[PDB]
């Protein structure tokens, strides 16, 4: 019942005799989710078969093309397949065509110049079988089979290709964007769509950026890793025999394997390939507000002196694209003047400002608008393939003259008041130049020096690329590259054909060599294209390393930006989704993410927002953003109750601060993950392959949210470790346990991992106050393990500080009752500049208060006084009285 493979996933005509036509079998059944459709025998022969010290090569051909010609596109004849062994940890294996030359992806990647396998440590063999063909990857180790192809479906033609390859067992996560129901992905017949669309986040519905890549368990806690360097639009199908199903609409199939042994290592040689995670800004670790409908100007300023006065930390302040005249880029509307005075007064009191900016640039303008002008001069924008004009879409941005009623149907909005507006193809290094001056001049306005806004970030956005009108404008698109291409995958609007909701697919781009391609191949590329333009130019302009949001991503995408998970609804089901969505997103290799805390659509309501504070309170890019017309939402529009609330949970993760830099130094430098499952630390426990509903901030920081309206208790797991709840010190004493804690509607659970060291430090209202108070420790020792840990030390601000120069790190560890200092390079916490080292909290130390040594060594050896409970192993240690900095200590 299995094992049968799909013969009509098409949109239309799936029939006994249709069936038939191909070499395919119908058979109705009454089991959910089986084909009527299905495979009985294979259409291509695998031929020439060669292995060598370094990679393999066969050749695949029809036979015959009686029923080849019977589906899709064309089909393309004859193919060939290259597997290479890379690494020993990793594989490449690619089908295409030698003769014509297909569209291959252009995003790059690092490999090792030549092949650096050796027969001695590679760990996975590799068997091009050939009947039905098939390719058969394997763990050396133990002989449990990664991939294996060996199934039917089998089909390459110019606009639809399909792969299969059986699961090694029940366990897959993650594929490229969209809102899945759990971590762990069902298999029990489901498709799911993967093409850039604005698609608020829904169940099957293809959202903003795409993935191709997922990580699977294995019979033992082995874990592997598969990416498919495609970009064309595809969409993939788990069944039930443990086997997943790939339908791409043409590109060639681009296969890189990781075989890492556990979750860590699968993804920092995932990343390794196509780059790992932004370093961010120390500043942007911290709390963030924003909304869209910040009406006048002075009601942001209103908002930041509510924040200072109920004493809520946060660094970050938006305003969105209510900033701007009529929504067009790189403009200040009238409503919002002295603007750039507020963002100067904040950034003065160490507070920071980031701006959002969309792709779409209005041409319908009458008085001078250079960002349109200079792009056409330029030549920056997407036009037809035969010299056609600008291929035109609606957004944002309004005509000059139209006067706006806020009410009017959505559709008739579209046509009466937004302006028409091009896409610029920012592949093309001219379109770098031009977007990196428009950024220019918002900062340091030539004309205007008065109205220049000194952003710190920015927030790219609606680059799917979205538009409100499904293809171009008026006439529309002409073209079946766009409509019914042969196969049109199981996205959101099906009958729309891929035009819906963007770009005509026909549009023509430019690569940055010169070449030329179609929409239809790059769409999935977009938003990814405008990144690393975006984050340089930022990069140039401020002289910092700044940061990124971008929201339609990309496996690399991750490597210049951020990103946040876009149109959640204020709704109980949508706090889980974020936890995963997170997840996820750090195996796509993006370390900076998090969900509109509270809600973007819909209005706010108080409990389900306080529950999400606590837990937003500790996404790494924890902002508070909200749609328009919606009451507002943010820490100061509540009460009494709610603030001193958003307060207390907001100081906990400015003291983590420190420790949730340093993991994002070590995922930019290492590859590893920050908001990390589980079951990444813990793979040998079967428990915690299925736990989504709860999650680590590196190895040591485990957060058990509240997830449930009028819930004031949680059932949490709690590994086999030693468990300190962050607050009190006290272990909690579970090990392999599902413990039922306490949750008060003020109070969100973490615990730390015994064996660890957490640097922290003094909670402030911003991290400007906050780097100059005091460092503190958290020892963790566990009976289970005693103590390691690490810090790393920077401006906070500077390009590329690890890489060149000023930076500093050190690596902590607690041995025997003591712990001891080991700086690995220091360049930055120099003896005139010191770093305050407050308090050294240990906790799990004994319940026998003696200890054999209790003073502290500097050089010099001071005995300072100390609290101990011998109830409660905690043992306290103020140092807030002596000349100690991170510099000297030992
Ligand atoms: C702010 C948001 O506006 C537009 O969102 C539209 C969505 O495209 C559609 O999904 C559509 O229906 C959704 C409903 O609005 C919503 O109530 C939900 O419950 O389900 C519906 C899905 O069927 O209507 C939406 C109109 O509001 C736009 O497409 C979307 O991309 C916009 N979000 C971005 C815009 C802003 C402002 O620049 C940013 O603040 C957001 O973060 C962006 O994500």
């Amino acid at each position: 019942d299995e094992e049968k493979i799909d013969c009509y996933p098409d949109e239309n005509g799936a029939s006994a005799e249709n069936c038939t036509a191909r070499g395919c079998i119908w058979e109705a059944s009454n089991s959910s989710g089986v084909p009527f459709c299905y495979f009985v025998n294979d259409l291509y022969s695998v031929s020439d078969v060669q292995y060598n010290s370094h990679g393999a090569t066969a050749d695949i051909s029809l036979k015959s093309s009686v029923y080849a010609n019977a589906f899709p596109s064309t089909p393309v004849n004859p193919l060939r397949l290259d597997v290479t062994y890379h690494k020993n940890e990793m594989l490449q294996f690619k089908i295409y065509d030698p003769n014509k030359n297909r569209y291959e992806v252009p995003v790059p990647l690092n490999i090792p110049s030549m092949p650096s396998s050796t027969p001695e440590g590679q760990l996975y063999d590799v068997l091009i079988k050939k009947n039905p063909f098939g390719i058969e990857i394997r763990r050396k180790s133990t002989g449990t089979i990664i991939w294996d192809s060996q199934l039917l479906g089998f089909t390459f033609s110019d606009m639809f290709i399909r792969i299969s390859t059986r699961l090694p067992s029940k366990y897959l996560y993650g594929f490229g964007e969209t809102e899945h129901r759990s971590y762990r992905r069902d298999l029990e017949w489901h498709t799911w769509g993967m093409f850039s669309r604005d698609q608020p986040p829904g169940y099957k519905k293809n959202s903003y950026g795409v993935h191709p890549y997922y990580m699977g368990l294995e019979e033992d806690g082995s874990a592997h890793g598969v990416l498919l360097l495609n970009s064309n639009a595809m969409d993939v199908t788990f069944q039930p025999l443990p086997a997943l199903t790939y339908r791409t609409t043409g590109g060639v199939l681009d296969f890189y394997v990781f075989l890492g042994p556990t979750p860590e290592l699968v993804t920092q040689q995932y990343t390794e390939l196509i780059g790992r995670p932004v370093m961010v800004p120390y500043w942007s670790l911290g709390f963030q507000l924003c909304r869209y409908g910040y009406q006048n100007d002075s009601e942001i300023a209103s908002l930041y002196d509510e924040m200072v006065a109920a004493q809520i930390p946060y660094d970050v302040q938006y305003s969105d694209i209510d900033y701007m005249e009529r929504q067009l880029d790189f403009t200040l509307s009238p409503k919002f003047a002295g603007f750039p005075a507020l963002i100067n007064r904040m950034k003065a009191d160490g507070m920071r400002v980031i701006l959002i900016l969309d792709p779409a640039i209005s041409g319908n303008e009458t008085q001078p608008y250079p960002a349109f002008t200079r792009g056409v001069e330029d030549d920056v924008f997407i036009k037809y393939p035969n010299d056609g004009d600008i291929v035109w879409g609606k957004v944002w941005p309004d005509f000059p003259d139209v006067v706006v009623n806020g009410s009017l149907d959505w559709d008739s909005q579209v046509e009466l008041y937004r302006a028409y507006v091009a896409f610029p193809d920012f592949f093309r290094n001219s379109t770098a130049k031009w977007w990196k001056r428009e950024i220019e001049e918002l900062y340091n306005n030539p004309q205007n020096p008065e109205r220049s806004l000194k952003f710190d970030g920015m927030w790219i956005d609606m680059n799917e690329p979205s538009s409100f009108v499904n293809g171009a404008v008026s006439p529309g698109c002409r073209d079946a590259s766009l409509n019914h291409p042969p196969y049109m995958p199981h996205l959101e609007s099906r009958d729309r054909g891929l035009s819906s909701k963007t770009l005509c697919m026909e549009s023509q781009q430019i690569l940055p060599d010169g070449s030329l391609v179609q929409h239809y191949n790059v769409h999935n590329l977009y938003g990814w294209s405008q990144t690393r333009p975006t984050y340089e130019a930022v990069q140039e302009v401020t002289g910092q390393r700044g940061v990124v949001i971008t929201r339609s991503t990309f496996p690399s995408s991750g490597r210049w930006a951020g990103h946040w998970l876009g149109d959640n609804t204020a709704a109980w089901d949508q706090l889980k989704k974020s936890i995963i969505g997170m997840m996820e997103f750090s195996l796509f290799g993006i370390s900076y993410t998090g969900a509109d805390i509270c809600g973007f659509f819909q209005d706010a309501e108080y409990e389900m927002c306080v529950r999400w504070m606590q837990l937003g309170a500790f996404y790494p890019f924890s902002r508070n953003h909200n749609t328009i017309g919606t009451r507002r939402q943010d820490p100061v529009s509540w009460d009494v109750a709610f603030v001193n609330i958003s307060r207390t949970v907001l100081q906990t993760r400015y003291t983590l601060l420190p420790y949730l830099y340093t993991l994002m130094h070590k995922a930019h430098t290492e590859g590893v993950t920050v908001v990390r499952p589980l079951l990444h630390e813990f793979v040998s426990d079967q428990v915690t392959w299925d736990i989504d509903s709860q999650f680590l901030l590196g190895p040591a920081f485990l957060v058990s949210p509240v997830l449930e309206r009028n819930a004031r208790n949680v059932t949490a797991y709690f590994p086999r470790a030693r468990w300190y709840d962050y607050y009190t010190g006290v272990d909690i004493n579970a090990r392999g346990e599902w413990k039922t804690l306490p949750a008060p509607l003020d109070h969100i659970n973490l615990h730390v991992r015994g064996g660890y060291i957490l640097p922290w430090q003094e909670p402030a209202l911003n991290t400007h106050l906050s780097r100059q108070k005091f460092m503190g420790f958290k020892i963790a020792l566990d009976d289970e393990g005693t103590a390691g840990g690490w810090l790393f030390w920077d401006d906070g601000q500077s390009i590329d500080t690890y890489g060149k120069g000023l930076y500093y790190l050190a690596s902590f560890s607690a041995s025997q009752n003591t712990m001891q200092s080991h700086i690995i390079f220091n360049n930055y916490i120099t003896g005139t500049n010191p770093l305050k080292l407050g308090y050294i909290e240990i906790w799990g130390v004994g319940s026998v208060p003696v200890t054999s040594v209790s003073i502290s060594v500097s050089g010099m050896v001071i005995t300072p006084s100390f609290n101990n409970d011998p109830t409660t192993q905690v043992l306290s240690i103020d140092v807030t009285d002596r000349n100690i900095s991170l510099h000297n200590f030992t």
